[PDB]
């Protein structure tokens, strides 16, 4: 039936770091350019709609969510780091322990651990200019949006939705689901809904908008007693301040299927149906997959057309940016089903 | 004048073969070699008495360390390789800021929740090790405390970056820390723990951080600029009824022992200020102008002044041994602080 527009970069490995932290030993990353050459080979091979590349919008936007200090230190890391004489990949070593202080030091060991989570998400040339067109791909997309498409896909890479308004990390360095919707803010759209779908939390989109009202942030994850990112994404964080009552976690356990997950959906948009936004921006992984390789939910291919059914069914206009989803087999089956999904495929 | 050493055979049991360093995994600085060298060096000096270390149990270390992060020391490589891991333990997420100061359940949640960095994995052995080397202080408080003017606890693992529920930079118990307690349990009055170490020791900083029956100094390179990075500035003045009981003294690249001992000085005049029952000092020879991950320019006959510096201040003394990576030379380093401490120029 319909169609949809993705946006994406020709350079899938813009980003091409080869060392993760897992398990206590440098493997090979999870986080891999071959996700988005497979995405959108399926995406060209469905005929999903027109693909395009993503427009250059600069830094301003990315500074609508990202702190001035934090993009600077992204740009630099490497130069840095290479100019102190380490022979790896940027990776921390240090970080702000429970009694220390929040205080940014002058080292490039020290700045990489202020500015991070966790030590799997290396840094290398070129991350830096992956970032920015990841960036960029969510950008256009939201400008086809409110330009007058109803949906687009932006095929982000590396991700974006554990990335805090000055911390990196789960692979992820600019928030583009959050970019995005503070696009649509800033645009005049009055509210956002932002809906995490992928496996794991995303605790840097709701860090970003904890205060706020203006955007929902709802995610279902696994419970991060048991996964990543451990230290937020709990049921009984539901904002802060003015934003109290606008952040929603959803946490399942594992082995969890899409008739149990599906059930969180929906209490997902009965809550979008009270706050009645003005768009939508859907994080999208397909780490949710029952083969998935560092994940523990138990979604099938064929669950994806009925998740991406479900959200065209809250009738807004929506942005779909790529985040998690690590068995490369099917993750172009994956995506591209939710998307076929939204535009009417059963 | 002779000095007794306490040494366990059992600090062996603390051998990993990995260290993340400038994002490679390569052999650990930290070496069972270090304890060795130091240990051949007492013989080859008849610096005294040689002891193995009594067994304390847990008791005088939960006087310092919290009751939880004592047992996930116990298990934590067993529910690591129970988990499937199959390298050694090394944190990899950690309580980023803006994240909640949550315990989990996972193994990988509470690893990084009671640590500060990624360069200090646990294995087989290093409980075993870590009790081993707390006892190692205590066994040298006791003698202290019961008639030695000085004794040397020839500790490894080392302890000062330990806070009471946070492991790193090699350390897991502060010994210190401990040793300071124990003199405090015993009816001390007051305490002074003088850090000599190249890097702050920010564990025992944290530890006795809103008391003032315990005044903690440190002397170290600009956290700005080393590890620990987020603790050691000089405006750390301590908390509450600790407020100016907590002394941070920084000294940045190329400082030779003419610049550190004016340092030493000032903390010297801050321990007769405070007028304690009992010293420990957590003596570290990675000041020396060798040491491989360091930057200061003390030479091995600085130390010797070290040593009768302290022995100065009169008190009765207990060392912790913590840092020093110039293996060549960490025996001579070391000793010669406890040979000029009992009169050798
Ligand atoms: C069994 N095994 C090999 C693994 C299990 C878990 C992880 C992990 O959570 N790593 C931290 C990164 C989690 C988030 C990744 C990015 C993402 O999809 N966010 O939604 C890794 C390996
Ligand atoms: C040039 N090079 C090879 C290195 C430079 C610095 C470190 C380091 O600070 N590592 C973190 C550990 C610092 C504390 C070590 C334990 C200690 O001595 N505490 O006093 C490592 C290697
Ligand atoms: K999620
Ligand atoms: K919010
Ligand atoms: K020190
Ligand atoms: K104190
Ligand atoms: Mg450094
Ligand atoms: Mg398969
Ligand atoms: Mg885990
Ligand atoms: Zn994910
Ligand atoms: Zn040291």
């Amino acid at each position: 039936l319909g169609s949809m527009k993705t946006v994406f970069s020709p350079l899938h490995s813009r980003r091409h770091v080869k060392t993760e932290l897992d398990g206590g030993l440098l493997i090979e990353p999870h986080e891999k350019p071959s996700r988005a050459e497979t995405i959108l080979a399926r995406v060209k091979d469905q005929a999903l709609g027109e693909i395009l590349e993503p427009e250059e919008f600069g830094l301003g936007p990315v500074k609508r969510v990202h702190t001035a200090d934090y993009v600077s230190f992204l740009e630099t890391c490497w130069d840095e780091w290479v100019a102190a004489g380490k022979r790896g990949e940027a990776i921390p070593t240090f970080w702000v322990g429970r009694g220390m202080r929040a205080r940014l030091p002058k080292d490039i060991d020290g700045r990489l651990g202020y500015y991070s989570l966790g030590a799997d998400t290396s840094i290398s040339d070129g991350t830096w200019e992956a970032a920015r067109a990841s960036a960029n791909v969510a950008l256009t997309a939201q400008k086809l949006v409110a330009e007058g498409e109803r949906a687009a896909f932006a095929l982000c890479r590396p991700p974006g939705h554990h990335a805090h308004a000055d911390v990196f990390g789960g692979y992820c360095f600019f928030n583009n689901a959050a970019i995005a919707a503070q696009a649509f803010r800033d645009q005049g759209y009055g509210k956002v809904a932002v809906l995490d779908v992928d496996f794991h939390h995303g605790n840097g989109t709701q860090a970003i908008f904890y205060d706020r009202s203006d955007v929902l942030t709802i995610s279902l994850h696994g419970d991060p007693d048991l996964v990543f990112p451990h230290f937020l994404g709990f049921e009984d964080e539901t904002g802060e301040g003015d934003g109290e009552a606008y952040n929603l976690n959803i946490v399942f356990p594992p082995d969890t299927p899409f008739s149990i997950w599906s059930q969180g959906l929906e209490k997902a948009c009965e809550r979008i149906r009270t706050f009645a936004p003005d768009a939508l921006v859907v994080a999208l992984g397909v780490d949710t997959f029952e083969e998935d390789p560092i994940s523990f939910f138990k979604l099938t291919s064929g669950d994806y057309l009925k998740l991406g059914k479900r959200l065209e069914q809250l009738g807004l206009p929506t942005v779909f940016t790529m985040e998690g989803g690590y068995d490369v087999d099917a993750i172009g089956v994956n995506a591209v089903n939710v998307m076929q999904g939204f535009e009417g495929k059963s």
